[PDB]
């Protein structure tokens, strides 16, 4: 609730299970192709790992998340909806969902709004920021599964502290101190927010 | 081209002729209803002025911009595309298009991306920021036709200076010094940018 601590919450990999949705739909569509089990995922870009696996598989992978209903049908991560609803109800706390669309824009922007409406309600649509460059969005915190966030972004010194949210693709990564992780929504996110308050 | 001066350029009323597109489609769809000529427009919210004109006309007005192809078919303002292309090519200048979607999200986000692709090309899609709250986007300048920009926004002290871009609905407004206007894209926008440079 609305100086408020401002928290940017990423969508794919934090609220929505992109990795699991992708794998399931990839195996269904391309049952004769090899795949990458989640525990074996390494690196942020799915299509790059698939492209190394077999020739043509980058393009096949892309075709999964370019398809209609891919984004809309993603399942929420455990605890994500509940945590963000609670976070948004806290005193002196403003929550925005900060998400980057894919390059093919026929479905993805629309479906992200629709997904937010479905899980958070119409009033939360006000809190969505769509951008490929999150460094130009000012906040105290950014909770996001992408390790390299600057990429490179236009703002060399973002205002936010990036808290890395654990995902299959980043779980083994050693971070440079003092970078921090949120391991799951079961982990103590309130303590992370409180550490940034006056 | 990519510390760079960062300029947020609004879409409706700055790049795209929302007011003229709206009026034309309103008169075509509702030929028996009264309308507001552009010179008589007052206040940012179109639907509010229409609602005062006749009962039910707010809802009719809304139905124009909720329709498919409304946003996509908007015409560029004179000089807008050319100016923003030139601006983006300047040394030490990063340009983002910063636009607020309407509440009904079936078409508007998609069509705004499609509009940018059509006039600026695929590579400029990277520069789009969609948000209802522009105060959380950091920059040196925001060129926008809306007079009241904070509304109220979550950031009480935005980083940008708001330069009011003239539109039919704001052309008579007296601003509190030191607020500034860009009267049209024919006006000297380079001088405004240069005033913010080191
Ligand atoms: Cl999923
Ligand atoms: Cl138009
Ligand atoms: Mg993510
Ligand atoms: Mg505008």
């Amino acid at each position: 609730s609305n100086r408020a601590l401002r928290v940017l919450v990423d969508m794919d990999g934090v609220l929505a299970d992109f990795e699991g949705g992708f794998l399931r739909k990839f195996r269904a569509r391309f049952p004769d192709q090899p795949f990458i089990a989640l525990e074996d995922r390494r690196g942020f870009w799915v299509s790059e790992q698939y492209g190394r696996l077999r020739p043509g598989l980058s393009e096949k992978a892309i075709s999964i998340w370019e398809s209609k209903n891919f984004f809309f049908e993603l399942e929420p991560l455990p605890g994500a909806v509940e945590a963000v609803k609670e976070m948004a109800s806290l005193q002196n706390t403003d929550v925005f969902i900060c998400t980057s669309p894919i390059k093919m824009f026929k479905y993805c922007p629309y479906e992200k709004y629709a997904w937010v409406e479905k899980y958070f309600g119409p009033d939360f649509l006000e809190q969505i920021v769509l951008t490929r460059d999150k460094t130009v969005v000012s906040a105290d915190l950014l909770i996001d599964d992408r390790p390299d966030i600057t990429g490179t972004g236009a703002e060399p010194t973002p205002s936010w502290e990036h808290v890395l949210f654990t995902a299959c693709h980043n779980q083994h990564l050693q971070l440079q101190p003092p970078r921090r992780r949120l391991h799951s929504w079961a982990d103590d996110w309130k303590a992370i927010l409180d550490s940034k308050r006056p």
